[PDB]
């Protein structure tokens, strides 16, 4: 069942609409806000009934995230209405048909400024961008260029950054000099969800995320950065417990720390059992890879090695990832992503997912010093100062890469 606003996404388009005159439709808000799939519904939709052997643009942060995000339940919606679809998986594009018209859909990630000008020869009757607000300036620009075609339109589907971010400045505050309509969600506009439903992703967010993601708000991230860490409740006795499973998760540096944490699952909840914190600039003596896998040899005696599960790494760590691998420990690479990790690590915190021995001193003194950069942000940045942060790029490994799954 639609909302009234879901409608209008439907709808805006058709020449029964007094708005059908406008270039474009952007749509921001909340998660869970049911926005998403009317928005990739509607763009085919309009596609399939206003032109024909035409070819359309889609967009993601990457292709693997608009497959997941939108490709995936778009297809099972489309063909529940009579569209039928061909996905040419390792040419990632799609040919859709309908009513005796078909048209053509091509994939994109969007990552960084080399995303310009990996296609720049394709010829579009439309846009569809999917997480607007995560992509470069410079690829929008790009794709907007090739969308020639007479009777284009450009539409655009975001979650909210900071007031000083590229799209809220050029694109939200400037509506009527480009022509754009302009619609808001929240998850009162999503009809299938229950009031206990919503109260549960509700507790998820505090602080700045939950203004951003709950509220929908773009506001500026400032100071703290783990706002809710807080030692009456996430902080707990170092005694031993029943662990079912284990992993180590690491942060690599040789002119930097190196730091380890064991984590061990028990009832539900994951505990950092403790820490391991080298620095080799106070030291005055650096460490070689081979030092690095003793060192974590010793720092995992105790434990029953048919319930040690691996360590997690970064990739950047190529040399240390091929010896751990020769000795026959299993590794597995770090989902790295910062902004969603940190997200993730704050959700984790909120919902007691995690709780920390009392011996993990180091991860404490930084969870009270790791703070945003607040020059980034008034540029329309959102980005940690690099500083305090060799416990907490591990614990944040850990989180991303084990606790969240899609």
């Amino acid at each position: 069942p639609f909302s009234k606003k879901q409608l209008k996404v439907l709808t805006w388009w058709r020449k029964a609409s007094p708005v059908s005159d406008k270039d474009g439709i952007i749509c921001d808000g909340s998660i869970r806000a049911g926005k998403t799939i009317v928005m990739s519904f509607s763009y085919v939709m309009w596609a399939m009934d206003t032109f024909n052997e035409q070819n359309f643009g889609m967009a993601g942060k990457t292709i693997g995230a608009l497959r997941r995000n939108v490709i995936t339940p778009l297809k099972r919606m489309l063909k529940s209405r009579g569209y039928r679809v061909k996905d040419h998986r390792a040419d990632n594009y799609l040919t859709i048909t309908f009513k005796g018209k078909t048209n053509y859909f091509y994939l994109f990630g969007g990552k960084d400024e080399s995303s310009q000008d990996l296609i720049q020869g394709i010829t579009l009757a439309g846009m569809f961008f999917d997480e607007v607000a995560l992509m470069p300036e410079s690829f929008v620009n790009q794709a907007t260029a090739r969308c020639s075609v007479d009777g284009a339109k450009l539409w655009f589907n975001c979650n909210p950054a900071g007031p000083y971010h590229w799209f809220k400045v050029e694109y939200l505050d400037k509506l009527d000099e480009k022509n754009l309509l302009h619609l808001h969600f929240t998850m009162d506009d999503n009809l299938s969800l229950s009031k206990q439903v919503k109260e549960r992703y509700q507790r998820m967010y505090k602080g700045v995320f939950y203004q951003r993601y709950i509220l929908g708000l773009w506001v500026l991230a400032e100071g703290i950065i783990y706002d809710m860490f807080d030692q009456d409740e996430h902080v707990v006795p170092t005694v031993p417990r029943p662990y079912e499973k284990y992993y180590v998760s690491c942060d690599y540096g040789t002119q930097n720390p190196t730091t380890f944490g064991l984590w061990g699952l028990y009832n539900g909840v994951w505990y950092k059992v403790k820490e391991y914190h080298y620095d080799g600039r106070k030291e005055n003596k650096q460490k070689t890879d081979q030092e690095y896998y003793e060192d974590l040899m010793k720092f995992i005696e105790d434990i029953e090695k048919h319930k040690f599960k691996g360590v997690i790494v970064d990739p950047s760590a190529a040399s240390f990832i091929a010896l751990l691998r020769q000795k026959g420990i299993k590794v597995i690479k770090a989902k790295n992503d910062v902004l969603d990790g940190i997200r993730n690590v704050a959700t984790a915190l909120n919902k007691k997912m995690i709780l920390y021995n009392d011996c993990c001193k180091e991860t404490f003194r930084e969870y009270s010093s790791y703070v945003w950069d607040e020059k980034a942000a008034e540029r329309g940045e959102d980005k940690p100062v690099k500083q305090n942060d060799h416990q907490l790029d591990a614990d944040r490994y850990f989180v991303n890469t084990i606790l969240f799954g899609n």
